[PDB]
């Protein structure tokens, strides 16, 4: 209601969120653009507790796809974004690794969103698909990294039991487990979305859809990325089980030689 002295802060930039903005043509029209944060939340029908869904924090970010009347709010891995029928906001981060990945997203998103060859797909779904593709590329890279090292160590151990190899395996398994957990959350989120016709219908921002309308094209789109995500869940789960099995087998062998 009224103005009062503010709580002390290290930098007044903390009153703003910053982002990259894409126009209705799909072109980037600003980078590092600042918006007053509480006002921005209110304007986009978000509550103060939703600040983390658009701010520069990168810890404890739960995956989300909020299908609001006039926008889709997305948090997936390094990406926080707000998609409208004729604009996209991609939010800044303090995480260097995330910032590097976001730079590639910007390029690919601008390409796909602004394309004059793709006039069959709604703007908001071009943005959605660009984001899904960028998310899956990040998962692909991590999955290949951690699974390949674990498979190598497992093969090494099957050839000859070795305590140093075993320690290495279980250390590397931590990474695989973290990968499984974050991917599982995304898989379950996409599953929920596919099962909710109200959310699906809401995802059409350019044309108005009823829950009873045909969403085949949007469903095919989401299914594509659901399947890729789900396969990473299945593969990482199976590999983790293989590691647990191997730990148990090695344990028995170690006991038998005591």
């Amino acid at each position: 209601k009224q103005l009062l002295s503010l709580k002390p802060i290290s930098a007044s930039d903390s009153l703003f969120i910053s982002c990259t903005v894409f126009n209705s043509k799909g072109n980037i029209i600003s980078m590092s653009e600042k918006f007053p944060k509480w006002s921005f939340l209110t304007e986009h029908s978000l509550f103060p507790r939703d600040l983390r869904k658009i701010d520069n924090s990168s810890i404890d970010i739960i995956p989300t796809i909020m299908c609001k009347p006039n926008c889709i709010v997305i948090n997936l891995l390094h990406i926080k974004a707000l998609i409208e029928r004729d604009k996209v906001y991609v939010f800044d981060t303090t995480n260097p690794s995330a910032a590097a990945k976001l730079s590639v997203l910007m390029y690919d998103l601008e390409s796909k969103l602004s394309s004059t060859k793709n006039n069959s797909q709604f703007y908001e779904h071009r943005a959605l698909e660009s984001i899904f593709i960028n998310v899956m590329s990040a998962l692909e890279t991590d999955f290949k990294l951690h699974s390949q090292i674990c498979i190598q160590i497992l093969n090494d151990l099957e050839n000859e039991v070795n305590r140093l190899k075993l320690r290495h395996l279980l250390i590397k398994s931590k990474d695989l487990t973290l990968f499984y957990q974050k991917t599982l959350l995304i898989r379950d989120l996409l599953d929920e979305l596919l099962e909710n016709d109200d959310d699906l219908a809401n995802m059409y921002l350019t044309v108005k859809k009823s829950p009873k309308d045909n969403f085949s094209d949007l469903e095919m789109l989401i299914e594509t990325y659901y399947t890729q995500c789900d396969e990473y869940v299945q593969q990482s789960e199976s590999l983790i089980q293989d590691i647990k099995s191997t730990e148990e087998i090695v344990n028995i062998i170690l006991d038998a030689n005591r």
